[PDB]
RNA sequence: AUAUUUU
């Protein structure tokens, strides 16, 4: 049971960092202005207002905990422990020609999913295929699922032989999967 | 409707 606590605790950490990470910070205009008023730190009470961590938990003190366990270390809690920010030490990549390149390299087109999957399908169905930094799901102007997505791996090497594998399938159905930018080649 | 939500 004890088990319990800890992977709510994982996950906790894992939801934090993601929105805070190198993939989604730079494009969240909502959040790059809470870091911008009192030197990065959000208070929790705005943090619990992110769907994805409500959902996990809205008690502070949980919250807390979670993180001051982190592996990460990308996270830092302030001394009277209301608010969170990422570390000054951790400062975000310059987005050099290099950089952008590398993650185009390491960005996966992957077609075959059902209208009503949902990321928790995903992220558990793709959390043995090498480690992955973010998922797009592909939604119309309207926000429905196209049962397509996009998948940034750490690396070009685990996205390489992610598309090398070539019998993959969902709940037994089969996939197309490509890398994003032969992708849009065809398309 | 910045009432942005993997905010």
């Amino acid at each position: 049971d004890n088990e319990k606590m800890a992977a709510l605790e994982a996950k906790i950490c894992h939801q934090i960092e993601y929105y805070f990470g190198d993939f989604n910070l730079p494009r969240d205009k909502f959040l790059k202005e809470q870091i911008k008023l009192d030197e990065g730190w959000v208070p929790l009470e705005i943090m619990i207002k992110f769907n994805r961590l409500n959902r996990l938990t809205t008690d502070f003190n949980v919250i807390v905990e979670a993180l001051s366990k982190s592996k990460a270390e990308l996270m830092e809690i302030s001394e009277d422990k209301t608010k969170i920010r990422r570390s000054p030490s951790k400062p975000l990549p310059e987005v050099t020609d290099e950089y952008k390149n590398d993650v185009k390299n390491r960005s996966v087109y992957i077609k075959g999913f059902p209208t009503d999957a949902t990321l928790d399908d995903i992220k558990e169905w793709l959390e043995d295929k090498g480690q992955v930094l973010n998922i797009q799901m592909r939604r119309t102007l309207h926000k429905a699922f196209k049962g397509s997505i996009f998948v940034v791996f750490d690396s070009i090497e685990s996205a390489k032989k992610f598309v090398e594998t070539p019998g993959q399938k969902y709940k037994e159905t089969d996939l197309l999967i490509l890398f994003k930018d032969d992708y849009f080649a065809k398309k």
